[PDB]
């Protein structure tokens, strides 16, 4: 089957991802990627305090990261090495603006330990005459390793669990990452022990596998969207907004 | 469904309009407006005399306009303001032919008056690297209102029944316009009274909501077609042709 | 239905052609040209000796021909006027090659007598902006006939069984072509009489009807691939190699 009708509308499926007050669309279905079974809850573990996390406010889409893609960007050099906890408070933080200020990271103020699966959304805006290509990798626990330099690599992260993003005909890659620490919770500031590497699960990391290869003339650049959701959580542990922590650098 | 297909017979259905001695194609769906009902048959109440239509023959498909689309047109410029019972006759008048001359419109010469529901297209050949907007729109008394070049204007035209054409993805609106007349009848020419604004039902007038947006060097010139079906008619008052009148002018 | 999904991988169907050791796929479906019918096994009527045909060696799919499309070949000019049998052989003992080192000529070499159908591709590689056409045409005895020059013009095989090929939206032209030769059989080599045309049913012939009809600066050169299948074979007489004969020149 393919009449193409184009009408004043021209034709086309657009599927969209609402799911809590933010609705995000997406013209072509992704490329998922999921490393992981899902988790299960343990907070009837860990601790015995409030036990629950938030739906229609936690579980959103907010926006955390965006990027350049341009025919400069040589082999593999990474547009992102963003970590995942994390980076939704710290692109904020930086943003001259406040964790207190937006409802997708108010627990984290208060409470002290967190525990979830994330979703993620690589959506990218390039033109069907850019001949290109991107790979978003997920790795649960990055700053663990001592020699991941090794493993920051385009060869590397093929080898594991990832996504693929072409430039032509862009596509976006899903990419449902559950939550597999070492330990069952994170803790969202300073704590007993966790004195830093504060709220880390590992990073993501999107590097090149093609660079954007335009014809004389063509257009250059191009952009990167990062969403995330924060879905299947649980925040037990509270703690007044004194005690919290303004995340690391960049 | 998407598999491409294009053979040495670049693949793609063809729907067609005949209908009709006329055969005129459409390689897209159109976007129909339909501004009333279907009108119901007054003859056998305003006239009793010789009762009927023609078939084959006014119920075909004549060209009356045709014109240019360019970027030169700025936001809000009429490309046509064509009436419609009426421009049929009027542009094949002042073709330097006659109306005489011609299947269409034989019976307004000897019949004195019509009713009759009206079928255009306004078929356009835009290529898909043109970023341009019409809308055909209808108005089933435009000369009766005062204040109209109020309404002249494409925002006023978008709050009642309209179509909407785009230049890229060409594209057709189809335009079942029923007859929708104070009287249930038309005079085809002077009448003891009527004795101006003969055989006028209402004007169609396509204008623009978005310019040719062309790239450096792309194709400047577009180009439109009107054509017109004249079914559920009747044509009841015999009359000789020296009583005729020449319609009046653009 | 005409939903557009091209993921990461850009979407669309690849039909394949595997069948015998060989696959070849092909994009877009082929326009097929059957000039005839199935030919019947008609070893059990010529010849009394080892009846039999070669499968999974003499039925792959190698390469004979390749050329080149260009602005500059003007209305009719043909790119290639191949034999059949023939240049399956003549292509490679040319190449600075023997007959003897590929795998769907071997038994051409010892057995002295052959019949069979035969299969052919012409698959080429043109771009959506390349506005030509070929037509590739059978005609199973070329050089019997005296005035073929008559006959050697796009016109004239169009009036006959043909595929067509056109620039863009490339595309392939199917081509079985059974046996029909006056003798049921042909001659590998030199005989008791055959002792020129060897080994001749027939030519192939692709010339133009669309030169290749490029905008400013677009594109300018093209090009073919020229496959063929010997299926449904039969190689009866067992003859030495030093009574073969090395073929004609193009």
């Amino acid at each position: 089957m393919d009449n193409p009708n184009p009408g004043p509308d021209g034709e086309g499926e657009v599927e969209l991802e609402k799911d809590s007050n933010v609705v995000l669309t997406t013209q072509r279905d992704p490329s998922t990627s999921i490393p992981a079974p899902v988790s299960v809850k343990w907070s009837r573990w860990t601790s015995n305090d409030v036990v629950d996390d938030y739906a229609t406010i936690t579980s959103r889409w907010y926006q955390i990261a965006e990027f350049v893609w341009s025919k400069d960007d040589p082999f593999d050099k990474e547009l992102a090495r963003l970590i995942l906890p994390r980076a939704l408070l710290s692109s904020i933080e930086a943003n001259s603006d406040a964790i207190c200020d937006v409802p997708n990271t108010i627990p984290f103020k208060v409470h002290a330990y967190w525990r979830g699966d994330m979703e993620v959304r690589v959506q990218i805006n390039s033109n069907k005459f850019q001949v290109g290509q991107l790979q978003a990798t997920w790795y649960y626990s990055d700053h663990e390793n001592l020699n991941i330099s090794s493993k920051r690599s385009v060869y590397g992260f093929s080898q594991m669990d990832h996504a693929l993003i072409s430039a032509s005909a862009s596509n976006e890659a899903k990419l449902v990452i559950p939550f597999k620490h070492v330990y069952p919770f994170l803790p969202t500031r300073i704590v007993p022990d966790w004195t830093t590497g504060i709220l880390d699960m590992g990073a993501l990391n999107i590097r090149v596998i093609a660079p954007l290869r335009m014809s004389a003339t063509g257009p250059t650049t191009c952009n990167v969207v990062v969403f995330i959701k924060l879905n299947n959580s649980e925040f037990t542990g509270t703690s007044s907004g004194k005690f919290y922590a303004s995340q690391i650098r960049a």
